[PDB]
């Protein structure tokens, strides 16, 4: 060290305009003898100076951790702009630059399908709803279950997986009480992806 | 080198009695100066002698590759016996030993549910059938699609995913031509897992 790791914003933050997408530049193994760290940020080479550099906190292996958060514009990230964090310290010989950007490739809209429970699974008290999300590119996506405008607890969403034609797919399944399903509660699968209109679609199901 | 790599049998081979599960011991970086490789095999530390060692095969980097195959008994593998491959070579200072066995943990039976397509997807030329396999342990499993006793291999299956209660889940979905679904062809999801009765279950669906 001192090593440098640069992290992208999360898909939902880049897709919803009210949220705050951040590029996070984490520096570790910053020593006691040479503690000074200078963060220089760039957007397609153009230097920018609005990064909140949080103060260097000590880790119990006796080296400081230093985080610099650059807030990005949603459209810049989505248009494939490159974000470069330049770190400089007296311990390291020459500056460590790292660059990230959105995954490249032509955007493809997800198709979203919901499946009600099996008649066989209705025997059990716990019951499964499935949201199938297919044909999307890039893999950056948010898929979430809700009911009555609130998040639904007991679900799992697998990672996006490549199909043969280059696009991605996943399933999300929600485990609900049989009684909630049988009394007609509406459950919705919300999908956020850059290739959807308004970056958002929702599909609902009920008995 | 030399370097040794030891590979387990595939779940479907361990689970179907007619099939032939094999543990495979591969040696690479075997030199021309010391080409003699001796395999010794052990099952829970007791030496066994039924391995079939293939003749050394020269590679394009001027080293030999030597493979030894031990056929295992299905029940031995499923009972958690340890298979050790011991490789002796003159270039090595001591023999290289590698050991493998089945993933540990209490077996849990998958529940299997099949879901027929969305009426919205019927607009497309292709259609999706979903097989939901949940609550299984260990993650070693084989999930396959078929119709009329023959494989339907245009599917994708998510890797086993860890649930909250310790067990694994996955989905597999089959991409079929719309016409085949509407004609009433029966499609089946076959699941092979050690915790199922007879190591196998099948769930089917068609248009009703
Ligand atoms: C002293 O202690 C230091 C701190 O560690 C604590 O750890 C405890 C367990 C314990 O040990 C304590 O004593 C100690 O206090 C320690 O620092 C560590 O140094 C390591 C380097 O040796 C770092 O390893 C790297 O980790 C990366 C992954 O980081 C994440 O996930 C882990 C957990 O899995 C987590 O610990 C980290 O904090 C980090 O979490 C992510 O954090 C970001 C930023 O905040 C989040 O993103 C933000 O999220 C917010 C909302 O919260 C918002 O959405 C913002 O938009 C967004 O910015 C993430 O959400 C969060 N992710 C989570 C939780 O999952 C790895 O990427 C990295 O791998 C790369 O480098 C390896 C070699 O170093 C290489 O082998 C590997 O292949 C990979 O290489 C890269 O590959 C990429 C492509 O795949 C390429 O693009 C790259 O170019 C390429 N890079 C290369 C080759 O360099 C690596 O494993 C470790 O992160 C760090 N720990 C922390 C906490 O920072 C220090 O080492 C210790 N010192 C000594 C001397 O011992
Ligand atoms: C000289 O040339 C040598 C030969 O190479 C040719 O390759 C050409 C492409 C080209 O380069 C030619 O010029 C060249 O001739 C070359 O040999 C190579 O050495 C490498 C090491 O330096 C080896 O790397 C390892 O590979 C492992 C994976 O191997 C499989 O997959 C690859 C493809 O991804 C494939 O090429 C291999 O053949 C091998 O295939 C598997 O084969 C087995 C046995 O047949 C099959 O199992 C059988 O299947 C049948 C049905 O057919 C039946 O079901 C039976 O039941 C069953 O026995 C598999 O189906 C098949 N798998 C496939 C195709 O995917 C890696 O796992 C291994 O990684 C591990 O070790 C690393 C460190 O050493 C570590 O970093 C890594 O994390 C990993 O760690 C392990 O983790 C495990 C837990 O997850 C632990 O249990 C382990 O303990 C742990 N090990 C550790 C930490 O060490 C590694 O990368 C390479 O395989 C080998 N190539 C061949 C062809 O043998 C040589 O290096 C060259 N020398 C020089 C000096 O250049």
């Amino acid at each position: 060290g001192p090593s440098v790791f640069l992290f992208p914003p999360k898909p939902k933050d880049t897709l919803m305009i009210s949220r705050t997408p951040e590029v996070t530049c984490v520096v570790v193994d910053v020593s006691h003898e040479d503690p000074e760290v200078k963060f220089n940020w760039y957007v397609d080479g153009v230097e920018v100076h609005n990064a909140k550099t949080k103060p260097r906190e000590e880790q119990y292996n006796s080296t400081y951790r230093v985080v610099s958060v650059l807030t990005v514009l949603h459209q810049d990230w989505l248009n494939g702009k490159e974000y470069k964090c330049k770190v400089s310290n007296k311990a390291l010989p020459a500056p460590i630059e790292k660059t990230i950007s959105k995954a490249k490739g032509q955007p493809r809209e997800p198709e979203v399908a919901t499946f009600p429970p099996s008649r066989d699974e209705l025997t059990k008290n716990q019951v499964t709803l499935v949201c199938l999300v297919t044909g999307f590119y890039p893999s950056d996506i948010a898929v979430e279950w809700e009911s009555n405008g609130q998040p639904e607890n007991n679900y799992k969403t697998d990672p996006p997986l490549l199909e043969s034609q280059g696009s991605f797919a996943l399933s999300s399944r929600l485990r609900v009480d049989k009684s909630r399903w049988q009394q007609g509660n509406v459950f919705s699968c919300s999908v956020m992806h850059e290739a959807l209109h308004n970056h958002y679609t929702q599909k609902s199901l009920s008995l």
